[PDB]
Formats: C-alpha cells, structure tokens, sequence
C-alpha cells in the first residue's frame, strides 16, 4: 500500500528548487512539483529537510519514502534506487561573451581556453569529450575565479550547470554582457537523465502513483504554469 503519509526528504540549500522562505515554509519548483503530485495522488506528504548526502542513505534506511532534491537520474544511482519519470533537466552549458560563436563541440573549442570547477561533473564531462581530445581545459578550485578569469578574457568559456549559471552569474551585473554559447550538453553518465523522485526499488505502487500524477499535471498545463514562476526557458528539456 502507499504510505499513510509520504515523507519526502529535500536539501533546502538549493533555490529556486528547494529552500525555506521567511515563514519557514519549504518553497521552490521541487516543492511545487512534490506538492502538486501528492495532491493528485491523494496522499499526505511531509517535507523533511536533510543534507543532500544523507538523502539516499535515509531513503534506503526507510527514514523517508521519497527524495525530491534535484536528484539526477544516473545509471549508478539507478543501481541502488528507483526514479520517477523526469521532473526537469539538469544539464550543463557553456558560458561566453555575448556574441560568441562558440559551440559545445570539439571543432568549435579547439584552440579555446575552457574552465571548469575541479571535482565537478562538468570537469568530468569536459575531460572525456574535450581535454583528452586536445582542448585546453583548466580546472579551478573556486567558482569565483572561473568567472573572474572569464570576464578578464583569460578564459574563452566556462562549462557550468545550466540553471545554476542562469540564476547566478548571468543575472548578476558581472554577467550582463555574457550569454550561453550554444545549447545545453546532455549526458546521462555525468549529468543524469534529468532529475526525478528518488524511491526505493521495491516501492512500485509509489513510483506508479508519482509517475501518473506527473503525467497529468504536465498534460493539463500545470507543469508549465508552475515552472513559469521561476524560469523563462524550457526547464523540462526534451
């Protein structure tokens, strides 16, 4: 049977997906999707704040019943847990000066100076596709110096998480004359097949319930209306 109340863990340091507001309520697109799905499932849902690295251990231990915390659908996680259908994309994307002809391709980037945060999935993507194929990819300890070097002209482009970059640098003053160069880069290995509700593999009824609500709230326009509160682009992706 479904839980009497579904405990959903989430990391509230992740605006505009999951944070706390001035009255201590959970807010964001993850919260909006979770709340809207639980409603269509006709099940009680309780949000549970947790560090991100605790979420999958708490789920396996049955301390919670789902995870909605921008949890990327990767094959390695798919070895230990289940996911609903995709909630939205979590892909990466190049940033460069406005007007840059740069594309996220070997052919475009060869000879260009590309920065990535050391230890990130962006660095990993950049290593296999670009660094090892002869692109000058430089890893950085701190994101602040990536952007500083970009605006200084020391880099030509930075590979960043799309939404993080869209909400951070590109809305800050220093990013005013910067834009995404080309489209997002998609790769399940490194960025997952979007994010989804994390669930225990044995909880097949719960997965079906989330997937069903999610399809209905997408088809009747609710997904698009809720996403418009935070994003001026196709956050769902393909």
């Amino acid at each position: 049977a479904l839980p009497q109340t579904v405990r959903i863990g989430t990391d509230t340091t992740a605006a505009p997906f999951s944070s706390k507001d001035a009255k201590g309520e959970f807010i964001g697109f993850d919260i909006d999707l979770g709340n809207e799905m639980c409603k269509r499932m006709q099940v009680k849902c309780t949000w549970v704040a947790s560090d991100f690295d605790a979420l999958i251990p708490s789920l396996k231990a049955k301390k919670i019943d789902a995870i909605i915390s921008s949890l990327s659908i990767t094959d390695k996680r798919q070895q230990e847990i289940a996911f609903s259908d995709k909630l939205y994309a979590a892909d990466s994307r190049l940033i460069a000066a406005k007007g840059s002809p740069i594309q996220p391709t070997l052919e475009s980037l060869k000879g260009k100076h590309v920065g990535v945060l050391q230890g990130s999935t962006q660095e990993a993507y950049a290593n296999d596709n670009w660094r090892t194929k002869g692109v000058d990819v430089v890893a950085y300890a701190n994101q602040d110096l990536i952007y500083s070097d970009l605006t200084a002209g020391r880099l030509d482009a930075a590979l960043q998480d799309e939404v993080a970059a869209s909400e951070g640098f590109l809305k800050q003053p220093a990013g005013k004359e910067y834009a995404f160069a080309g489209p997002s880069v998609k790769d399940k290995k490194y960025f997952g097949d979007g994010t989804g509700v994390g669930l225990r593999k044995d909880d097949t009824e719960l997965k079906a319930a989330f997937d069903k609500a999610l399809t209905e709230l997408r088809q009747d326009g609710t997904y698009d209306k809720m996403a418009k509160k935070y994003f001026d682009f196709n956050v769902y992706g393909d």
